[PDB]
Order: C-alpha cells, then structure tokens, then sequence
DNA sequence: AAAAAAGTTTTTT
DNA sequence: AAAAAACTTTTTT
C-alpha cells in the first residue's frame, strides 16, 4: 500500500507558507498512522519527491489537498499544471481533501485551452478523467456537492474532520501559561472578503487591544456595508507551526467562519485556539448548538457581548483560568479518540 | 535623519 | 505568459 499526497496548486517545501505546511502536516499524520506515504511536489526536498521523478501509477492511492487553480496574470503556474498533469496520468480513484469551501475541485484544461500558452499542453495531458471522491471537512454534504456541481467525475462525497490532525500529531502539546500582551487576537487571511462583516463586527471598534495577524491588511476592509473607525493592529503572517504560540499572547482568541461553515465546518483555528493559552470565544452563529463546548460562556452573539466577555476575563483571572481548564479538557476528550479518527480516515480513503 | 528612488517579493480568486 | 501592493535596499536631500 503506497500512498502519494500532493497539493493541487501550491509548491510544497517547508512551513513558511500555509499550503505547504498543511500538506506536510497531512503527510506526517498519515505517516503516523502507519501508512507508507510520499509527498510529490515540484522538486525533491526534505519532505518531497519530484513529479518528474516518480510514476504516479506506482501508488495505490492518490490524495490531493484542495487549492485554487487560478492563473493570475493569465500566466502559467507550474504548481497547478504539474499537479493536474500528475492527477490526469493517474488511473485509479483520486481522494480530494476539501478543507476550504472556496477551493472545490475544478479542471484547469478548460481554462488553459484558450491561453496563448495552450500549445504547451494537450487535453489528454491535463484533463483529469479518473473518478474523484471528495472528503469534506464539512458535515453537510449537500453544501460540498453544491460546490462541485460543475465537475462530472466527482462521484463520491464523505464527511471527515480532516482538521483534527493538529491535535493528533505525535508532537502535539497544549500551550503553557503565557505573558499576556493583547486582549483579543485573530490570525488569518482576508479570504477575499468572504468574512468581512464578521471580522468588522468582532475585531473593529471594540476599544480593546486587538491584533489581527496573517495575510490580512487594513486597506482590504473597504466594503461600505461594514464601516468602521478604529481597526485592530495588523501584523504580518507567521509560520503555521507557531500559531498556537501567537494565539497564547492574548487573553482571548476569536472563532468566526464563512457563512457556509456555520454548524458545518470545524476549522483548524478551533483546535489551534482551544489548545492555546487564550480563551476561545466563539461567534454563536458559527456553532448554534454549542457542539464545540457545552458552556455558554465561550460564546458571543455580537460586538457588545464580546467586549463584555473580554472585560469579565480581564477582571477575573480565576474565571479566565477556569475556562482555559475547561477548553483544555474538552480538547483532550477528542484527542482520546485518536484511534477512532485514524480508522475513519483510512475508511475514507478506502483502506 | 528623513525622503525619494530602485530593486525585489508577495498578493490578487 | 499581469498588474498592483507590499516589503527592502540604495541613493538623495
Ligand atoms: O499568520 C498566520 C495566520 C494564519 N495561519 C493559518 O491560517 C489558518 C486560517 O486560515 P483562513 O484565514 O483561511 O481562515 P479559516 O477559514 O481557516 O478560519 C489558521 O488556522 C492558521 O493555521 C498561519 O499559519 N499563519
């Protein structure tokens, strides 16, 4: 049983980029469940083999991490092209890891055939014909199916909480008490404005000391529907493997998601925050049944409630510590079911 | 020192 | 087979 895992649209080298990091983390957690897996990318490296030096059909399972396939500038992007050529050459079922609602599987050929550089490829080389099974991080498969309505060979859909790999890694550990320098923190990208209203609601004009780290920049928040006066402090992006340490610098860390994530997706940040030294504060709309933690104190409905909750946490170190203890225990409750999680993954990739 | 000019890297869906 | 920003390094006030 030989497994190959690839990222469909980003080069994989180290933990300096999120797409690379997630692909390596996946390679690691799969390896840790006793499976023989190789990451195949553009070049050989510490964690990878090169597309041009391996035969994709020597593998029994091909796993693909979702990605955008947009050709910015209308120029060729080898990460996308080489990955899809690799997929197209494969003659068995492809397992597409759908961790981001914005990144459903899509074919590059239709968007390559009319380019001035189309001559560099052929339909046979890029058009992926093998059956594809979508492994949805979201429990609502109708939403996952809707996102893949325009791709005929996607014949199977199955839910699997892919994002739990963060807590099941062999080197995992909870963050320790950390000196606080912020009231609230949130790390992420702008996501092309898909979550602008929520970001403005909970991170802007709060009167609190808030930091927004990651790709996002203040000048990206210009939608007239969600005005603001005082923005949080924006700092640069950091490596994925340093995120929990960053979250720990704050009293609390925010959990919000895209509309389609509500009561559907449990995201990496849920685990990165829950395991950190920052109290996890979740937008009620994101988890209305409180399935993450059955304690109302971890949920906020709007800006005012967030401000009040944070004020309460700043005022009572006892409450802060009590809540951290609670979220840490809940996290460990899920870590306890690691074997179950591993078995469900194997079943998802037909093993 | 501080501002402008050059050069380089990253982001954009 | 781009353009706009963001981020650095060098040259001028
Ligand atoms: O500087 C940063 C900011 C974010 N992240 C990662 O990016 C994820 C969030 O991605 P996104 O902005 O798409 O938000 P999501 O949809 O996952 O909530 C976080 O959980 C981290 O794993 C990171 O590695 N470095």
């Amino acid at each position: 049983m030989k497994i190959a895992i690839i990222n469909m649209g980003n080069n994989v080298i180290n933990f300096k980029t999120v797409p690379s990091s997630e692909t390596i983390y996946l390679f690691k957690v799969i390896s840790e469940m006793g499976l023989n897996v190789d990451i195949i990318s553009l070049k050989n490296g510490v964690y990878t083999k090169s597309f041009d030096e391996v035969d994709v059909n020597d593998y029994d399972r091909l796993i693909v991490v979702n990605s955008s396939i947009n050709f910015f500038g209308g120029k060729p992007n080898l990460a996308i092209l080489s990955a899809q050529k690799f997929m197209a050459k494969y003659k068995s079922k492809i397992y597409y890891l759908f961790t981001d609602i914005r990144l459903p599987f899509s074919q590059s050929w239709p968007n390559v055939k009319n380019r001035p550089w189309a001559y560099l490829y052929t339909e046979e080389e890029l058009l992926i014909k093998s059956p594809i099974k979508v492994i949805s991080q979201g429990i609502n498969l109708d939403i996952a199916k809707a996102a893949h309505k325009k791709v005929d060979n996607v014949i199977e859909f199955e839910y699997f909480p892919i994002e739990q790999y963060k807590i099941h890694m062999n080197d995992f550990q909870l963050s320790k008490p950390t000196k606080k320098t912020l009231d609230v923190i949130y790390g992420g990208s702008f996501r092309s404005g898909q979550r602008e209203s929520k970001m403005v609601e909970f991170l802007f004009d709060t009167g609190l000391n808030i930091e927004f780290f990651g790709n996002a920049r203040e000048k990206q928040f210009k939608n007239p529907k969600y005005p603001w006066t005082k923005a949080p402090v924006f700092t640069g992006k950091i490596p994925m493997n340093m995120v929990s340490e960053k979250n720990s610098q704050a009293i609390a860390a925010l959990i919000i998601g895209d509309k389609n994530y509500n009561d559907n997706f449990i995201t990496l940040r849920v685990w990165e925050t829950m395991a950190s030294d920052a109290v996890m504060l979740i937008d009620e709309e994101f988890d209305t049944k409180h399935r993450i933690i059955n304690d109302a104190r971890f949920y906020v409905n709007n800006r005012a409630e967030l401000i009040d909750r944070v004020n309460e946490l700043k005022h009572s170190d006892v409450l802060r510590k009590e809540m951290l203890s609670i979220q840490h225990d809940i996290l460990n409750k899920t870590r306890a079911k690691k074997a179950e999680w591993q078995d469900a993954f194997k079943k998802a990739i037909d093993l």
